């Protein structure tokens, strides 16, 4: 185990190193405290949910019930320093009433409201527009089939009713994120009409007013997906236009863009025109592969672009990934800690001074300092943050994962549901 | 040379082949006549212009090549564009840059006057073409660390804002005189070579500066502005102030046009995807067809996946009437007049191939999720006789067929271009 | 229906337009009929095969769709391939996978026997086609953490090395019976989902394992091996043991064939660039034409920039005599028989367009740095009447012209596929 | 100014943090000492050289003379901890004789041999196959014009003679790197014949035997260049095949590959077959832009792939970038220090235990530990390495740059 006095010794020296270049490590840690990550429930059970029984990776101890998933999320959050949020999907409804996506009721989420209050977390929401017989040729809200459209519009309206109810009960705004798989596997003839059907369907979904204090909708675009490679009805351009036009949020999923595309470029082109962002941090490996978030160029750029340009007050940060080849609880902790330490590194910079140097076209100073900061003792500040919030330092949280494996995950498959 | 009887015989067979699948070849040719291409003047003289005799090319863009017979004067450039248009069937437009001002007066970019373009108004009337316009925001000492309108330096900003306002006054004047709306396209090099600390402030400086440029109202019948984003340029690789997102947002919110340059996007990015995401919200597009080869290289437009997708996406979804098609390339390694004709003809034959489809039936098949029929038919149409309809279009419009227009280039080299130096 | 008189008329005018620029359309069609395509059997039944009913499809590759009329028996798949080949002009080849073994004997991948392919030898002789072969290194419980031949587990290695050796023995036996060399294509899923620590040792394990597989000499007249690299697959995104560089190096050093699958490279990567960098050093290519849409998606091959560049690069530089052209794609969202015909006809018309160019003169123009003439002529040729020559080729070889073969597909749906 | 006792105290804590996970920080630093970077001379003077007077950026104080360039490289090396090498280009010949690229003599590099001895560094070499009237339609060695081919073959042979001589005089092998611009702006008809002309020409260049002890050739491919976008004669595949076939080195320039291409993937696909590598670390920003090397995914992957798989003894690491928008001396130090701290981070991992975990398919432990290691105190070990080798720590070397600007660079123009 790392010794707390080792952490304290390293922190005091780091504090002085950063003080010398005009950076306050105490203030940086206070800033990181105020950035909640919205931890996605579906990593815990491979997006099975509880509504439709049996609707990459095979690690033992998949969650199969609300209590198992709740326990798994509690365990992950206990190893993530600070205060965070959880994202639900509609299929994570908890009820003994037989339900379809178009018959869900707000009370079906009382279980998660009660859990969030106990855990001390806010809730965000996602309608479920996939893994259903009413998905017709990969289309839902914008299907050419009006019976398919009507079903999914009913689900869309219900997602808002649920989100409103949850926000009212928790006293914290629910971001209700819309992702639709709608598109074509192969080259379409008509690109226009599907997007006009989508526009009309979304306007119908958001028509009935609900208090902004309780909920607001965000719209998640995508470039391509498996079996839907050639055309995505809900493009990034369509949804940025839709969010600005209809005064809603825009969702940027870091895995959903072109090869070499830097999603950190988008923030400063959106905020002159739009309300707010839901930033889904996700690692794409050559496609929308939904790898666990790690400290890489994309995450460093996303986090430093939000910090440097002061956008955190208008950006809701969520995780989105699904890796079942590794301990599913550890996946959450890796991704959350990677996001936090990346935010903290960005906060541990003399940003005001670097901005003045850049305005003066002192590109020599900017390059030298940004490169030197990558090997400043940011780890010492991160370790101190972990310790101050009663979470294990460095390798030490593997001890907690191994204990959870012995006690829970390695036994669970043989346990009755 | 190709015998007109060969074109007529091939056309009569092609007409029947297309009629058999519910396609009217005569009607398709009538549709192609209604699509003017805006031919860019700067391919003729390697973007030298007339304002600054020996100014070096800056702003993340480069011209490679050394072919004989570069245009050096207004008369030479005008003659070269006349020769290119004589080999491009139908009626088209020409794009000017501000540096193509024709005056005996000492001008800078902030002292240009509308009458400095009387030469081009007179030429356009005699040629029977419309004019589009581009402010020149590059190759100038007042470009400071690759920035212009959005420079943090108020002196630099003010100079370039004055040029922007003048571009609108010039464009309005040309539009009034020609009785045809002048699209005034704005392209700025503004950005950073290396990674910026502040991405927000440059884009707020750009927003405020553009609003100042467009503040004074001018009749839409004479001119409307379009805004051209870029991902990266040479010496400006890491950040572009005027991004595609920024300008799509700007155009929609300020009721202006959005410029899509096919060379200015990510690897594998399909700009034909953008039209149907734009038109539920926005007014119109200026499409700059340009061939990127692994960077914004401004290669001559050829019949490739990008051009085919651009053209068929505009035809299939009925966007031609809200989309101005402009050319943008500069290849100096080849006959500069031939460069124009290759790119223009590539664009036209690609539009025509898209028009020669049973689009209403293909749309119904797709609505019924008949993806088998869609794949079979779209693939068969790629080897239908679209060339026979293209040749007939060329012949009907008094332009050479196939390889024949090379004879015209060789004669123009002999009589004009090769005599110049 | 297309009137044969329309085809004949269009062809006579096309023949003259091409003759005017020094191109012989009759000679172009003779050249095309000498290029066989190896039609992959696995498009017919969504790569189910016959060895293991209902085994889940694994190995970084997926099939989307549920169009009616899937083949479920050897006889159904054989009939479906017969129907596709009947609509593709000229004479071609078929690729088998090991899992397409036909036997009432209990078999695993390490106990397959050459005689388990007698069914396909008989079919190939009756159909009049050559056969190529692929070992099946996926969709099996012995695939351990996405690794087979180069697994760190010796038991897994030994199982897959036995399958590798058997693929060669089966291929040798087919080649002997058919009197036509079997290209035996090796594709392994081996790799990691996430970032590896050790990139060296897996590739040394692969090198050793492949050397063991090919150790026992077999007659070159009967079979030769080809090795197929990949950049990434689903669930194996971060590292592929058998990289393109590994296999080009391996093919050259061991005097085997290199397999280029057009779907298996980087964004913007032009696989037609590789031929002229390989042939100064290496023996032969197996070119797997496949359409990737933003991943190794195995879309049906269409006439696009990639296919046009592949076919014209092989034609212009005279590499066809050393290049085996195979199809690889699986699209179950459409008529599976139609999928074959679309991809095969796209490939043939693209080869033919490449052959319909004054290549000798264009090369001289290029040698003289006449880039103006090269650009004008290559662009004009894209709208020459290549379709008239293609139509003449289809008609001369007793296949429907243009949209007409849709009638055959609709008749086959009504009479066969929709009855299953 | 960072206090040495601040560095020593941070180091002692880091040493213990690393010891706890089976990593020896003293040994990691000894391994870093053994990895020389070949610093490219041409960043100092914007690739002008001295052979042909004036044939992105305009920062003041460009080197214009051998003495100026030599002094600039001395300053950069004084701020890069440990012992390194310098790469020359043929156009950096120092002679009062009238020379062309096909008439250079080994003695024309006596200036640089003498400088390298004084500085205590080895020299690598690059033939200059660009910026010359004999470049015909962007082709040199593989031009269809036999007069052009013969001119560039003479230069190629002379590059080997110069390299052998430098190698003999310094007692250190000269890696003689060959980069040719040869290719086409637009789509070629014949891709085969240019590459056969290249094969025949390279074989003529390397025909005359020279001792590997003094010099070995390396071959640098490229995907595309400005004005040469559509076809490159010397492709990566061509040169990997050529290097393996002819028993020479293969040059991997990190800036010269496809979008998303990870050049760290190539090493373990090459070394079962080939002799050695020349690794040109370079930052591409959406093209072969030759940005200064920084600590990014590419550099982290290149350096950890070399140290994890033990390829450093067969891999020569060179810098290749040109940024004239910043202090040119600072450009070298940023790139070199980025490379060194990235190598050091890779060396500060429990590589044997991680290999064991991965062999055992423990992908959970591998993800957790590799991610934790990114925020271990690698900076404390880097700062100790800098201080132990008499170079400034962190921001402090900016003082040295500012002083060199006042005293030298800002006095030139
Ligand atoms: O990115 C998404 C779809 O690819 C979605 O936001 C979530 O991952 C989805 O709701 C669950 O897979
Ligand atoms: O695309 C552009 C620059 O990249 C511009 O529209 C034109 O190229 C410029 O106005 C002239 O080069
Ligand atoms: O490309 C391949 C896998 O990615 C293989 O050649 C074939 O697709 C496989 O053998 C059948 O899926
Ligand atoms: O990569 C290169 C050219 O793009 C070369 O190695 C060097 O940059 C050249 O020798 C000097 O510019
Ligand atoms: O993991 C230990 C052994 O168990 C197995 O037999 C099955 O996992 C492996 O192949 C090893 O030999
Ligand atoms: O290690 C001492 C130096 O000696 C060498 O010059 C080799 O002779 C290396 O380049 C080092 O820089
Ligand atoms: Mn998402
Ligand atoms: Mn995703
Ligand atoms: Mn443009
Ligand atoms: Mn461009
Ligand atoms: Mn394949
Ligand atoms: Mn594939
Ligand atoms: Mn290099
Ligand atoms: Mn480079």
């Amino acid at each position: 185990m790392v010794k707390p006095e080792e952490v304290d010794k390293a922190y005091e020296v780091a504090k002085q190193r950063y003080a010398e270049i005009g950076v306050d490590t105490d203030a940086a840690m206070k800033e990181l405290e105020k950035v909640p990550l919205s931890v996605h429930c579906w990593q815990g059970d491979d997006i099975h949910g509880f509504l439709f029984p049996n609707q990459s990776g095979n690690y033992p101890g998949i969650a199969r019930t609300p209590d198992e998933l709740a326990g798994d999320m509690h365990e992950a959050l206990s190893l993530i320093p600070g205060k965070h949020r959880v994202q639900l999907h509609a299929i994570y409804a908890v009820t003994d009433k037989k339900r379809d996506l178009d018959t869900l009721e707000p009370e079906d989420f009382d279980y998660w409201i009660d859990w969030a209050k106990q855990e001390g977390v806010g809730l965000d929401f996602n309608g479920t527009f996939f893994s259903h017989p009413m998905v017709k040729d990969n289309m839902t809200v914008s299907s050419p089939d009006p019976k398919v459209r009507d079903f999914w519009i009913r689900h869309g309206k219900i997602s808002r009713e649920i989100s409103n109810y949850i926000g009212e009960k928790l006293g914290s705004q629910v971001v209700n994120n819309f992702w639709l798989p709608d598109g074509f596997k192969d080259n379409p003839i008509d690109k226009k009409t599907p997007r006009l059907r989508l526009l009309k369907a979304l306007d119908e979904i958001i028509k009935d007013p609900l208090p902004e204090k309780n909920t607001i909708e965000s719209f998640e675009g995508k470039l391509f997906g498996t079996g839907i490679e050639s055309y995505t009805t809900g493009s990034h351009e369509f949804y940025q236009n839709y969010a600005i036009s209809r005064n809603k949020l825009w969702t940027i999923d870091a895995g959903h863009f072109h090869p070499t595309e830097d999603v950190s470029d988008k923030f400063s082109a959106f905020f002159p025109f739009g309300k707010g962002l839901f930033m889904h941090v996700s690692r794409p490996v050559r496609w929308d592969s939904d790898h666990v978030v790690i400290m890489d160029d994309a995450l460093i750029r996303i986090t430093r672009s939000l910090v440097r340009d002061g956008y955190l007050d208008r950006t809701h940060i969520g995780l989105d990934f699904f890796d079942a080849t590794i301990n599913r609880v550890a996946a959450w902790v890796v991704g959350a800690r990677a996001t936090q330490k990346s935010l903290l590194q960005a906060m541990l910079a003399p940003i005001d001074q670097l901005k003045k140097d850049e305005l003066n076209a002192d590109f020599t100073t900017r390059l030298i300092e940004t490169e030197e900061l990558k090997s400043f003792p940011f780890g010492a500040v991160w370790d101190k943050f972990c310790q101050d919030h009663n979470t294990p330092v460095g390798f030490d949280w593997m001890n907690n994962i191994h204990q959870y494996e012995k006690d829970v995950q390695f036994k669970r498959d043989a346990k009755l549901v």
